[PDB]
């Protein structure tokens, strides 16, 4: 069925624990496949070692720029960017996993995990999964953000991969 993947996350070099994500390949197979492969690193690049570079309390935690390591970069397994697959899934609440972007059809590798319902992003960001386990870890990450998005600890995905 739908892939289960994980992110193991450090803050200032010490482990917070594991976030487990279900990828909704049934609804958004291309977007789910991209994220899955970036977790395993099987194409020779991916999320391992990359950061949560911008985190805003009571909103979301954003990550996945493994090319420029500053929020301007990332790439997909298909090429630098790929289209918005569909907007069928909605930003319904905490734990939603969705693609960051720079406008229409600019999905790469950057993603975010919501910590609240973010309805204004519906129709603009492709939702492609949800947290299965580890919301406690997500709340810790969230607690290290700020209004400007700047993090107060260095938040690193030390390991990631596929569970099923
Ligand atoms: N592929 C790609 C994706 C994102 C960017 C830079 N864009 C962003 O940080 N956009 C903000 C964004 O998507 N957000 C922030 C609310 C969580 C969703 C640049 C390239």
């Amino acid at each position: 069925g739908n892939p289960l993947v994980y992110l193991d996350v450090d803050a200032n070099g010490k482990p917070l624990g594991r976030v487990v994500l279900e990828l909704k390949a049934d609804v958004v197979p291309k977007t789910a496949e991209n994220f899955r492969a970036l977790c395993t690193g099987e194409k020779g690049f991916g999320y391992k070692g990359s950061t949560f570079h911008r985190v805003i309390p009571s909103f979301m935690c954003q990550a996945g720029d493994f090319t420029n390591h500053n929020g301007t970069g990332g790439k997909s397994i298909y090429g630098s960017r790929f289209p918005d697959e569909n907007f069928t899934l909605k930003h319904v609440g905490p734990g939603v996993l969705s693609m960051a972007n720079a406008g229409p059809n600019t999905n790469g590798s950057q993603f975010f995990i919501c910590t609240i319902k973010t309805d204004w992003l519906d129709g603009k960001h492709v939702v492609f999964g949800h947290v299965i386990e580890g919301m406690d870890v997500v709340k810790k990450i969230e607690s290290f953000g700020s209004k400007s998005g700047r993090t107060s600890k260095k938040i690193v995905i030390t390991d990631c991969g596929q569970l099923s």
